[PDB]
């Protein structure tokens, strides 16, 4: 249970980058390759991991407002989460393998997937409706290292 | 280089653009003068890019997982670049049968750029070309 880095990009090749302090996915070239955003990942044996950027400063959770169930990016310490406690557990994700791409489901509100959409620039997201071919829900996620 | 030409399809469909949505029909009167010209970009082999708007605007194919989407994304032509993994999704293969021709996706293999039986649908991706229900041959005329 320690921190890896792993770069992420979906089946249409698009980049997860920061706007607004809002995490999209898009294709980043010249320059702007440099906003590129590695995911650090904490291993919950045996098939799920906390996600998080920034060295683990900034993690991926699944919040409930209301009647919505939206991706969240939060202020805390990837280290300071634990598998264990009942609070963090919004923070978990089950990665599931299938070939070479790579699915992530929420722990906290199951059913909901990691997603991005189909045009660019557009938040990265959870969707409840993964088959259903309007968002994206496969990703190559490769060890960095 | 950017390479000309003209475009319509077995049903003498050509496209123009409605909404900025590139759709096909049959222009008629002083709408003749909407007709999209396409830009060519090949990559030898027998790839190539597809745009309009001089090379302003470019066709892309997108999936979702077994579903696939026709974009026209607003990216030079002259900028994308065949060595270059996020702009595959800009790659287009051609294939000629007899006097007509065909264009399949290299992002999306299987997915022909393909017209609706009737007019004034949205030009799309289909990934059974056999089975006629949409139209997948076109004549493609070099504008030399």
């Amino acid at each position: 249970s320690k921190m890896q880095a792993f770069r992420i990009w979906d089946v249409n090749q698009k980049t997860f980058y920061l706007r607004n302090n809002q995490l999209v996915a898009g294709y980043l070239q010249g320059p702007n390759v440099n906003l590129e955003e590695k995911i650090d990942v904490v291993p919950i044996e045996p098939h799920a991991l906390f996600l998080g950027i920034h060295g683990g400063k900034m993690c991926l959770s699944c919040v409930k407002s209301g009647d919505e169930t939206r991706l969240q990016l939060e202020a805390v310490n990837i280290t300071d989460l634990s598998e264990n406690r009942k609070q963090d557990k919004r923070f978990a994700f089950i990665r599931s393998d299938s070939g070479p791409t790579t699915s992530f489901e929420s722990a906290a509100c199951p059913g909901w997937f990691l997603c991005t959409a189909m045009e660019a620039d557009q938040p990265v997201s959870l969707t409840n409706m993964p088959d259903e071919g309007v968002m994206v829900t496969k990703f190559y996620f490769q060890e960095d290292e």
